[PDB]
């Protein structure tokens, strides 16, 4: 059985295929910001020899307070990574929320994605199965692995076949995420065997995002999605957990070791 | 400790009074079924002696396969509710999905409704912060019962201090809700007391609607959120699970009995 | 559907008779203040009509330290609940823990107990299925409502056909419980509708031990089982969470009100 | 920070260093089968270079109807691993119920062992806690990661201070199990850090013990815990799920590769 491969340009993204990294940062704070973290992700990957899709927010829908930092907006975000597009020569992924922002970044952007509060949007995904730009389904922390059919479904109707599956863990009673090692190849199966990909950092409400990450990827997995900040005590909120940047090459070694171990196996059947 | 009261019209909800029973339909089908079901809520309540709120949806945003029944329309759906009004004189309570539909339903209904999967969104709550109608917050399944403070103060401040809040159960593993008879006094609190009710058809995915109305209700709520299909055998589908028209009565009979004989109980404190 | 009925002496425990209350405390600190928590329950029992059965335990085997109270012993704990026997006239009900504890309590007392620490223990079970006296198995907390048929057959097999089926809530999460009030019918189901009780202050690890226990009785049970202490506050450790004496009454006057308004209810269908 | 070495013989299990294998099988049916069984772990352990710690188990405390297979008995099961310990040269690992059988079985095995339906039993604790042989606390499926230290401590005070903590995943919903890969350090932290093992074949009630057995080592273990059966199927019960001995070395080569990949990293701090 092979694995369906969703190619980002040059990036082929798939199951069997040496791990993907969708780096970067929460949120677009400010150019001078992104450009020095993607910086460094692209230095680090660069060396270390990783596929990557920078990663940022230029919208909040759902922060605290209404008096808060909504963030760039899309007209004013999608400019940054435009730059950052020319400056670098990296990919660009990011989430919209409303069904008339699908285009614009489809264009601005190689790598769309859908949040798991909407994944089940028809309006917002049908929006998004037009474009027929790369899309990304975030899995809900309240829905089982075995769902994510209808979602890839629901998408190939809208002309769109290129999806990857992104889990970040499961609710373990009050306020509370577990990673279910399991959900990751009952997620392959469902989805024709989509690329399947881990948010650890999002899985992760610390030090321990290593050991997290690790067993995620010996499991076996098309990629690895995660954030991290120059600062991340001082500059310390919520939602997720970015990792440290300087530490950033010492982790992703731990990846590689891993993610090439595995990712050449000799397929094996516990099941006979 | 006195609750906060939310009137709606000459309807007054609150976890010290009698409770309020927000009956009706999932979708608005045909106004032939509309004006049946909402004809033997009617009849029932008015009977019975219950303040009542008639619900049904004039949109379904996450329906199965695009190429589904959406629904009425927002445009299409309004002028429904309008019929049932004169015809009835019973409150219309409905739910809006995108920020812009906000506004025009707040005339045409008395208390709208915010979605749990779009609970935490910003915009869509500020837009319904602004209608300044009553406001009806579906407690999300993957949030905890303390968490609902962010949410209606995210409401005071939109200018809007009329809100309900509704419990539809938590997730229990995967694919499964179990109701937490905690959470319904975790809420009160730390809404400034502001009512709370209970979806029971919703917390359900049976000969079970019953059993787990009546726990729902000897907590002591100020409402009560069901569904009832004159046919649920045939028309069954997924999402909910309605109740079967022909049992409202011996239903209702059930929560007046219980509504009332905890209603009126003597303040006690097993604190100490 | 007739239920099974387990009677206990004159008493007979069944999900369609009132409910019986197997009251008491949790450990036999001493007499003196058995004595006291066994006369206030005797009295307010007596005085408002409940059936009775005070619980207490002789022996502590899951404890903190090794240096702790391990509890008066069976050798000792038995000779208390003599004296309780004659000086009030009451049904004894407490568990064992080894195989050979069976018997001498059988005698001592009118129902034993098992716990759910070990509910799968074959020898201890079968030991416990030879005396024959009425059996009340605790629903452990890491087993779901339909798995308690193999543990009712067990027994019927030993010879012992009186069984009581306990439910104290459900694993949520880390440290944490919360009773699926609808896992009470899926007991009885299974049962052969044996009896059904809810044990609410094990079921808490508060000023909850009323809302909590008033949702379980309006679904209908054959029995509640609590535990109370004259000072909660100062003698508070863990585990349970006694009742506050002093409030038995306004607290067991709640439950009344509540299982009788359901236990004479006309069999209601939400099934069709 | 070092981790606590715990010596079976001339074996050392310890986090740091690199995993011991505790395999074997589950109940011991007859001799010819774990004379087979234990033979082909010997030869692929020895060929691979992996410490071994035979394990099965003599008796069955909480089988289905009274009427099953008990198991060979202490008194006869115990001279099964005699006959295994010179033919073969291995240690063995079993499981202890009542407390008197501690001893008998100290002296006959290296490392006993303690069931988690009894984790929490002081007295059959403080029996095990004389023997002063190597203790296996198996980590109960409804107790959290933290709550590890007072286990430990019990053993402390009973004058054994060789300790290790096996984790075999926790409830997740109804009859479902989810190993928390986070679980691990929060274990090895309250326990001195006494070394940790990963019971896979316990912590999935398939084609999965794989990608779950990777997802654990990659974290980084002391052990791990393992049962493999000549023909799963046909044999196929209930309880655990055995791997097939046919599979053994490919996936042993599988633990290595990660074990051995992850057991000498660079201490990595995600923490700052």
């Amino acid at each position: 059985m092979k694995q369906k491969v969703v190619s980002i340009g040059d990036i082929n993204v798939a199951n069997d295929l040496p791990f993907v990294l969708f780096g970067g940062m929460n949120v677009l704070e400010s150019r001078d910001l992104a450009m020095r973290i993607c910086e460094h992700y692209v230095t680090v990957t660069q060396k270390l020899g990783i596929p990557y899709v920078f990663k940022a927010s230029f919208d909040k829908a759902n922060r605290s307070s209404i008096h808060s930092y909504r963030g760039p907006g899309l007209e004013e975000g999608m400019k940054i990574f435009q730059e950052l597009k020319q400056t670098f020569g990296v990919k660009i992924i990011t989430d919209v929320h409303e069904p008339s922002q699908a285009q614009p970044v489809a264009d601005v952007v190689d790598v769309i994605q859908l949040p798991a509060f909407l994944a089940r949007q028809t309006d917002l995904v049908e929006a998004m199965a037009k474009t027929g730009a790369v899309i990304n389904v975030k899995k809900p922390q309240f829905v089982s692995p075995g769902q994510m059919g209808n979602i890839v479904d629901k998408f190939k109707e809208g002309g769109n076949e290129k999806v990857i599956l992104c889990d970040r863990g499961a609710n373990f009673g009050y306020d509370n995420l577990v990673v279910d090692m399991l959900g990751f190849s009952i997620m392959k199966k469902v989805s024709g065997n989509s690329p399947v990909i881990f948010d650890v950092t999002h899985a992760l409400q610390r030090a321990q995002v290593a050991e997290l990450a690790r067993a995620g990827m010996a499991v076996g997995l098309a990629g690895l999605f995660i954030e991290a900040h120059p600062d991340p005590e001082h500059a310390k909120c919520d939602g997720p957990s970015a990792l440290p940047l300087a530490k950033l090459e010492p982790f992703l070694k731990q990846m590689k070791a891993i993610d090439d171990l595995v990712k050449g196996f000799e397929e094996l059947d516990t099941s006979k």
